[PDB]
């Protein structure tokens, strides 16, 4: 869908810090460094202690400038040295950390991503989404249609994506910049590309759509997304007898208005029969919701296992492997999925009027609830059959797997 997984997957692949412990009492060791501290050793010395594995790190005293300390880090099958500074927080550059462990964590993520995806990152910004996706005020949709923004460095709790170039904002802290006036979230370098179209009223509107599932759940402290509960309640309320439920789609324009309704009003959004007469609008907004999730309902880390289950012939091991896939999911994705499949089970019971069995429902939802994490999207297309059958299996046997 819209938000790009590449740089998010890379962050997951980044190697973790490996403190090389100096089993050593060292004279004039600063009380703020710990077991990683090695004092004044040679670089050959640092090289020999770091070679053991990727992400190994130590702190040592500089021979060129004594009384000053250097973080020595193993990455790319070689030793990278950074000058350390400390004033209550640890830092090598602009970013200020509470722990070296954290600093080194952000360090290795940066090295990994910036080195592996250099070209990609260089070019993330051609064909941006900014002027096409999102909101503005004339609250309307930009796609329907001068103040310099005010970007400050920001630390995002929970994974967030850049609203200019649509790519993941990587790192452990200060992964991007946020506008203090309107609230727009982008990359430092993307910040210089965003037009002077700041609309400060946009701060007031806390978004629901396109927000990380787990992040959103914790922010509101409710079991599942309010969009999921309300649409589901609305659908089952006016009836599951409607023909082509979830396969038929309402007007694009009004589905986006429902999405805008959720992003502006939240729990007080009006999705009644009075306001939107066509249930296909609500089904489309619910579908859309899942399709705006940065990480899809069935996570990228769970995808292979789910696809594996759908390849197996034995109905028992298939159901056993599929059950094992549900464990690979996070708690929020999992209870969101559980509720959805229970709803889709109820809709299939009314097959005689709505004509929507598990298979054809599985035609609609497979691709929505699943994306392959593979770079080649056209190649990833071969999986559609198995994405389709997974949801199908999840619907039928929902009653036992949950
Ligand atoms: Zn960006
Ligand atoms: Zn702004």
């Amino acid at each position: 869908g819209v938000w790009k997984s590449y740089l998010y997957q890379l962050q997951q692949e980044a190697p973790h810090p490996r403190r090389i412990t100096c089993t050593c009492e060292v004279e004039n060791r600063p009380k703020y460094y710990g077991r990683e501290f090695h004092g004044m050793i040679s670089r050959e010395a640092a090289d020999q202690l770091l070679i053991v594995a990727e992400g190994s790190y130590l702190i040592r005293e500089s021979q060129r400038q004594p009384g000053t300390y250097t973080l020595a880090l193993r990455f790319g099958s070689q030793t990278r040295n950074f000058r350390l500074y400390y004033d209550g927080k640890h830092f090598v550059g602009e970013k200020r950390f509470e722990s070296i462990h954290d600093l080194v964590t952000d360090g290795l993520i940066t090295l990994y991503i910036e080195t592996k995806a250099a070209e990609y990152i260089a070019k993330m910004t051609i064909n941006p989404i900014y002027e096409h996706v999102g909101y503005t005020t004339l609250m309307p949709v930009l796609k329907e249609t001068e103040k310099i923004h005010n970007f400050k460095v920001h630390t995002f709790r929970g994974p967030h994506w850049c609203e200019y170039c649509a790519n993941f904002m990587w790192g452990l802290i200060a992964q991007g910049v946020k506008c203090a006036d309107c609230g727009l979230n982008v990359h430092k370098q993307c910040s210089k590309m965003v037009p002077n179209d700041c609309k400060p009223d946009l701060k007031h509107v806390k978004k629901v759509y396109s927000c990380d599932l787990t992040t959103l759940v914790k922010a509101h402290t409710t079991k599942r997304p309010m969009v999921v509960d309300m649409c589901i309640r609305e659908i089952e309320s006016r009836g599951l007898n409607s023909e082509g439920l979830y396969r038929v789609s309402g007007f694009s324009d009004l589905i986006e208005d429902v999405k805008m309704a959720f992003d502006r009003d939240g729990e007080k959004a009006d999705i009644s029969v009075n306001m939107y007469e066509d249930i296909n609008i609500i089904t489309g907004a619910l579908k859309l919701y899942f399709r705006d999730l940065p990480i899809p309902l069935i996570t990228y880390d769970a995808y292979p296992k789910f696809i594996e289950s759908a390849k197996i012939m034995d109905p028992d091991e298939q159901l056993e492997t599929l059950h094992e896939a549900l464990k690979l999911l996070p708690p929020a994705h999992c209870e969101t999925l559980r509720y959805l499949m229970a709803h889709l089970k109820r809709v299939t019971l009314h097959e005689k009027e709505n004509l929507m069995n598990a298979e054809n429902l599985g035609i609609v939802f497979g691709p929505t609830l699943m994306r392959s994490p593979e770079l080649d999207a056209m190649a990833a297309l071969n999986d559609i059959r198995y994405q389709r059958l997974v949801v199908e299996l999840l619907i039928k046997n929902e009653d036992i797997l949950f």
